[PDB]
């Protein structure tokens, strides 16, 4: 018995997959329309990445497996919308409150209903260090992006990013549609990086201190 | 009891660190001199990365921990030299034998003696996808690179890379001093990527099939 607490640093480990189009390619996207959005209060923001997880494991900083799950430990701070359907609850977020003019936020969601396949046009981007900054380099404009059906109770991650931010509880939520300070690579690791064909993880808790 | 076999896919997980100079920055280097080298038979090749691991764990593709260690399972296929001192044994290698004109090889070493601090000038590089290819972008020329003392029996990883290759058993060993095909990102994951401040892993076995 090793329960995660609301103070725990929790990793979402497993085999990550993004949208059918860059298989195994960690990618970001800028939707042409507002098809998938994080909503909370007055905020409606377009997400820039959606990632599903097979073989999910909740791990701590030392890769020891937690015996409970985030739903139940962390309270909901928002929702993910597909069009105007409220399809998922945002459970917790990862990122930094360190002051920055540009940044990104990770969000752990859980499908609240069975979610049906959806698709959308988007520009596809590859985030990569560039000589150092985190460069969001455009790959190809106007590609169709599909997501398979996501069952109920299925966890998944979304990302938002931009040069504006608002807060939800302590979470700093970046938004808008780019070069981010290299500082952000820690918060997007190990998820974004070279490959989703090999297993990886995303931190799902705020301000992860790996020290 | 879950022993790795010579047929096992084995991940080296832990907190990785490279040379004191890019803290937490996954980097490659091109030594100015032949200070650290992989040697085997007639081959003497300059390594392009050396990575130490704290909190090491041997994991399988599903992040289940092996109960034995690579030394003893895999046979030695070469050595790491610091100047002309034979300081480590290469136990196993990761990479691909898929035909390519440019590539990289990972090597799991084990210090065979207590190894003393060493330093060397090198150009420092950041490997990153570039719009797609794996670009080895130069950061800064002529930086001093230090490695702390490495005890005996300490595991560590070295990398070689280039547009030439030779084989040692089935291992394809890339060498010379760059744009690599994006195919290579899988084999360098999750090690290379955004951050070594968060825990990560390198595959230490040949032709990892994560499927």
């Amino acid at each position: 018995s090793y329960p995660m607490t609301p103070s725990s640093l929790v990793l979402m480990a497993g085999y990550f997959s993004g949208p059918e189009i860059g298989k195994y390619m960690p990618l970001l996207f800028q939707q042409n329309t507002s098809k998938v959005t994080f909503r909370s209060g007055s905020h409606t923001i377009k997400i820039v990445s959606m990632v599903l997880v097979d073989r999910l494991m909740w791990l701590d900083k030392h890769f020891n497996q937690y015996t409970n799950e985030p739903d139940g430990v962390f309270g909901d701070v928002g929702n993910v919308f597909v069009d105007n359907d409220n399809v998922a609850k945002v459970i917790t977020m990862s990122g930094s409150s360190a002051p920055a003019n540009r940044g990104a936020t990770l969000m752990l969601c859980r499908a609240t209903k069975n979610i049906q396949t959806f698709n959308f046009a988007a520009t596809v981007y590859i985030p990569a260090y560039k000589v150092v900054v985190l460069n969001v380099a455009q790959w190809e404009a106007n590609k169709t992006l599909t997501y398979p059906a996501i069952p109920k109770d299925t966890y998944f991650m979304v990302v938002t990013m931009g040069g504006a931010s608002f807060t939800i509880q302590r979470y700093v939520v970046y938004n808008e549609g780019l070069e981010l300070p290299a500082f952000w690579g820690k918060y997007l690791s190990q998820l974004y990086g070279f490959s989703w064909s090999s297993p990886t993880y995303a931190c799902v808790t705020w301000e992860p201190i790996y020290a």
